[PDB]
């Protein structure tokens, strides 16, 4: 089956888990297709076995760092000849955030991964990272159309590039995706033909058809307000309201929402590092570079999330490992849970994705997303046997999902805790 693994780190594991060598380093690997926001070519190509025939790399123009002559050796020069680059040109303020690997092995086997890390050395080892791993797939003629496959093909087509169509989509078309029949592939694309993002994700959740209702988000970036005039958060103001049916598609004042959440017993969570959590991290402030929440210009937005929605949660400092401490995770998870502690062990659904909590990644009801984003959805109603999505934490390390934060999470202590602000 599909499985979540924690990325090994060159700093946290000196002496389950995965590495890029595990993924690219096997001699049965014939062809590898990559999607990332950023690539350190010499770090990446050192992960491959001599036997690989083709490495196709999709990325944003100006994000692939070439190998400099002085970094070359005999070995890299051989692997380098097998690399084909597909350059995407993006609008300003848009990112090719998607992280995706599609591997082809010797016996017509095929495996798919969503790493949360871009293919750079520091990003791989500093913040905590996870990698979702598909079940093994076979090149074979296909019967039932699989939703996961269908969505992965529309996403590939939304690039509208001839090179993707020929070098990628055609190979992916030959693969039989039956083992992924329970799961969904959810994505964002700036393409104006294909719909995506929040809009399309809402429809999917509606389509899959009393108690306390928990919605949680773990993210390395948190966008600013949706509106220049009032204070409006993507998650508290638009996403959760959509999913709970508080609003329908044809935004409410903050105060109405607070009453609605109290009356419907909605509990929102955003997990994002405190100021203090870096003090208790082994590498200290080393992984802070990746966590982005600029709230110094608009203090009332932050105060609102922190004080009125009481939205912020942090690691349980008792339950984390000594080797990883309170280092934050750069993975993104969005999840929903209904309780009639053990909260988040059984889920209505869980989305694991490269989309941050921002309008750039998701769009809104009216705006299209600006980014490319990719992810996988686990929904209760699409499960074959269980009828509930199971989740566990890597910190106690056989479930559907595994998450790199602790379970439970602990509310920010309103007397002391503050979101980490990169501006300081």
């Amino acid at each position: 089956g599909a499985v979540f693994k924690l990325m090994k780190s060159d700093f946290y594991e000196r002496e389950d888990m995965i590495t890029l060598k595990d993924i690219f380093g096997t001699e049965t690997l014939k062809r590898s297709i990559l999607f990332s926001f950023q690539y350190e070519l010499d770090f990446l190509l050192r992960q491959f076995h001599q036997n690989v025939e083709n490495i196709t790399i999709v990325g944003q123009k100006g994000t692939i760092m070439p190998i400099e002559a002085r970094a070359m050796d005999a070995t890299l020069a051989v692997i380098l000849k097998k690399v084909k680059l597909i350059e995407i040109t993006m609008p300003p303020f848009a990112s090719h955030a998607t992280k995706l690997i599609i591997n082809f092995y010797d016996n017509g086997e095929c495996k798919i991964f969503l790493p949360s890390n871009n293919f750079t050395s520091m990003e791989t080892n500093l913040p905590q990272q996870v990698c979702w791993c598909s079940p093994l797939l076979k090149i074979g003629k296909e019967g039932l159309p699989v939703p996961f496959k269908r969505s992965l093909i529309e996403y590939l087509n939304s690039y509208h590039l001839k090179d993707i169509d020929e070098l990628i989509t055609k190979s992916v078309e030959e693969v039989n995706f039956a083992p992924l029949s329970e799961l969904e592939f959810v994505y964002s694309t700036p393409s104006k033909f294909q719909s995506s993002g929040l809009l399309s994700f809402y429809n999917k959740l509606e389509k899959l058809s009393d108690t306390a209702k928990h919605y949680l988000c773990q993210t390395s970036s948190i966008g600013t307000s949706l509106s220049r005039a009032r204070d409006e958060n993507l998650w508290t103001h638009l996403m959760i309201p959509l999913f709970t049916g508080i609003m329908s598609p044809p935004i409410l004042p903050t105060n109405s929402l607070i009453n609605e959440y109290s009356q419907r017993k909605i509990k929102p969570y955003i997990i994002f590092p405190t100021e203090q959590e870096f003090v208790t991290s082994p590498l200290k402030w080393s992984s802070s570079g990746w966590f982005h929440f600029q709230y110094l210009q608009k203090k009332s937005y932050y105060e609102m999330l922190r004080n009125k929605f009481k939205v912020f949660y942090k690691q349980d400092p008792a339950m984390v490992t000594r080797r990883r401490g309170t280092t934050p995770a750069h993975s993104k998870f969005y999840m929903h849970c209904a309780t009639n502690s053990q909260v988040f062990k059984e889920l209505e659904w869980c989305l694991y994705t490269s989309a941050n909590l921002s309008q750039t990644a998701w769009g809104t009801v009216s705006r299209k997303p600006r980014n490319y984003e990719a992810g996988v959805l686990y929904h209760s109603r699409r499960l074959a046997n269980t009828r509930k999505v199971t989740c566990r934490t890597f910190t106690r390390d056989p479930t559907h999902v595994a998450v790199p934060f602790t379970l439970p999470v602990i509310p920010y202590d309103l007397a002391e805790d503050e979101c980490f602000c990169l501006a300081l």
